[PDB]
């Protein structure tokens, strides 16, 4: 016996599971549609050094990597974005901005799954707010249509500006500012001992230390500008990031929290993720702001940009618990059966008509019994059975049973 | 600079390119739902130990692999035929049969494009002819769903058992037939001494080789006939498949050729595929039936099964020599334009109302004049520009204009 298991970590997706699959991507691509977003594509294989950050960011630590036979050091990618900014990289300036680009990719990762397919969402070219109440606005449509509420899911908002700005005002070079929101991103998960600790290793004293913890449990957008002024590039970012969504009609569903950060060195702006209201689960999806990722590639001017990922496991986990992913059952529209084998060349005629008609159409394949012909109809979840037999053949006509029987004129049919 | 260029051998598609690859994609779904076929998906790793078939095939030589960290022996994919058998292994006889299966994976191989995507097909519990009659009808049918017609292409189809018997005949084992069908596959492509000499080096003797040859180069199913009786099962079967392709209206699509075999080991029957009707392309597909391979798996009862590849590459170079694949440029039904900041939120009110009615829309993001704002509308492909002006909005309306300007009440743009 071969071995029936997928590899280590990898999913196999059978017609029901693929079904379950295709309902979540009907609705990424439906969404992105609706808000005039355009599809593409990149290979699932990278260079190694597309994603090499040094940032001690959890997503480039666990690379599924490995050496070609030539050489060449290569990874499945653990994320998109890389591979975006490539791309719009590589087209240069005859890019035509604004540019909103989405993709479905499969990212990997090695260490619990090594697989997952990733929603991703960016907005190229846009320096205003505007961008990340769109891609918000975006995650919150996509979420329900699903069948979920602004009772089930929200969105947690913030800007990595104001912890930039106590960084730097405590002496802290700007290099540490990323590896900074690296290991803040862990406060909630891991205990505030050991995240003063890692801060600690960094070089960065109590008294930094102190500032960043204070920051992050602010609990409102006026509490931020006590800290910072009420026209710190911040506050007037947010309280119009919040203005647009209200206007947009989706209030009800984002809110503000100093403590987002993101794992992410490159988040540069407004960071957000999406939460259940119940507290049971991870992340369901996560963004923000990335203005200077493309100025790293090497892009000769800067390009703003802001997007997010919306992974395929979380979303199905509270959907499963909303009981909001019942099976779907395949169907088809008509089932031909011929009355024995000395008919197959007229049904096969019959199921030609059907099928040029835009139907969706079996044929009885092997030999069997007509009762039996009408079980499999039923299992395949057929709509109408098709009898093709002699005497109504003679008549021009073939029999129709709406399983969800007559003789009709074959024109009839469709 | 970070490179521009993708992973060698590897493709990138931006939306351009993605409309083009979604054009082709959506015939082949749109195919395999009229013909009743239910989609599957899995990994794009696989163990190597699943790919091992020592028969000399040119897709197991040039398989992409690598090591894991773990020291496990994986590949990228080279086909997709394994990883069905796998899957239908794994569901034991709690499979419901006839299935009917379909996926469009890309493979695999490390040697010129290292990637493809190929639609795959396969029917799998059904013994008799009538499955290759699918198959090929649903392979025309794409075809003809992508703007060609029987005077641009067609489908040569033979059987391998009428080879399985000379060889049997010759006296010779039958453990190298699968390598002498793998031989025999390069026929046309190198020149027939070449042929010649590697079944001698399998240690096939010149009697032995001439007839095989001859049978290859019979030009009609009369002739194989007298070669082997009318009623060979080989004639019987491929009479009955052109009688039924017949049937179903596909007659001037499909026809005879004893030089027919596949590259792969595993095809026991029928073999097909598809060329161009001017010689100039390779194949656009090709298939077969294939009865014991879910046996030599490990399957304890036989399971008959056929299907088809269909690469994404010839078919595209075809479809461009025939003038069949002109690009298409993005669409959008609505471009929200405020007539200036002030007018954002009331924008945004509207793009909501538009999004609600099923319309795809976009709003324009950043800070721009009217007269720029519809050049953008322009770029992007917008039907119709809304203008939201202080003016009409106090008057409960917009300003609507068909861009392939009129005051409208709100409640009537949709
Ligand atoms: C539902 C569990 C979860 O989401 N799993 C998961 C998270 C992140 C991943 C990355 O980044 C790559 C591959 C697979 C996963 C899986
Ligand atoms: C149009 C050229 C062609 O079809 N290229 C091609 C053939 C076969 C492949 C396999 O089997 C794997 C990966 C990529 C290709 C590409
Ligand atoms: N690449 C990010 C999500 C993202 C897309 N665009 C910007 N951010 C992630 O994996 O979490
Ligand atoms: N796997 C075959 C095509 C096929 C699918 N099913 C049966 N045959 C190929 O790559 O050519």
């Amino acid at each position: 016996m071969v071995e029936t298991e997928p590899v280590q970590g990898c999913r196999d997706f059978p017609p029901e599971a693929m079904r379950c699959r295709r309902h979540l991507f009907d609705v990424f691509h439906a969404t992105a549609k609706t808000f005039g977003f355009e599809e593409y594509d990149a290979p699932v294989l990278e260079s190694e050094e597309l994603y090499i950050r040094k940032a001690g960011e959890e997503i480039t630590e666990q690379m599924f990597n490995f050496i070609t036979k030539g050489g060449h050091r290569v990874a499945l990618r653990p994320e998109m974005t890389p591979s975006l900014a490539r791309l719009l990289l590589g087209k240069g300036r005859s890019l035509l901005l604004p540019a909103k680009w989405y993709s479905i990719p499969q990212c990997w990762r090695y260490e619990r799954r090594r697989e997952h397919y990733q929603w991703n969402m960016d907005i190229v070219g846009v320096k205003s707010v505007s961008a990340e109440v769109e891609l918000v606005c975006a995650a919150c449509w996509a979420m329900r249509s699903l069948g979920l509420s602004s009772k089930d899911v929200g969105i947690k908002v913030n800007s990595r500006k104001v912890l930039q700005t106590v960084v730097e005002q405590a002496g802290v070079t700007s290099d540490k500012f990323a590896p900074v929101c690296v290991i803040v991103d862990k406060m909630e998960k891991i205990p505030r001992e050991e995240v003063e600790a890692q801060l600690a290793v960094l070089g960065l004293e109590p008294t930094v230390v102190d500032a960043i913890t204070t920051t992050l449990s602010l609990k409102s957008i006026d509490e931020i500008a006590q800290r910072v002024g009420e026209e710190h590039e911040a506050v007037k970012e947010l309280r119009q990031f919040f203005e647009q969504v209200e206007a947009y009609g989706y209030g009800d569903w984002v809110l503000f929290d100093a403590s987002v950060v993101r794992g992410l060195a490159y988040y540069t702006g407004i960071v957000f993720e999406g939460f259940d209201r119940e507290g049971k689960f991870r992340a369901l999806c996560g963004g923000g702001r990335y203005d200077n990722l493309l100025t790293t590639y090497g892009s000769p001017t800067p390009i703003p940009c802001a997007g997010f990922g919306f992974g395929d496991c979380v979303i199905v986990e509270l959907l499963q618990e909303k009981r909001l992913l019942p099976d779907i059952p395949h169907v088809v529209d008509d089932v031909v059966i011929p009355f024995d084998e000395s008919m197959r060349p007229h049904a096969l005629a019959v199921l030609r008509r059907l099928r040029d008609a835009g139907r969706s159409a079996d044929i009885i394949l092997d030999k069997k019994k007509v009762v039996q012909a009408f079980n499999y109809a039923d299992r395949v979840g057929a709509v109408r059975a098709v009898l093709v037999a002699p005497e109504e053949w003679e008549r021009g006509e073939v029999q129709v049973k709406m399983l969800r029987g007559f003789a009709v004129p074959l024109d009839r049919l469709v």
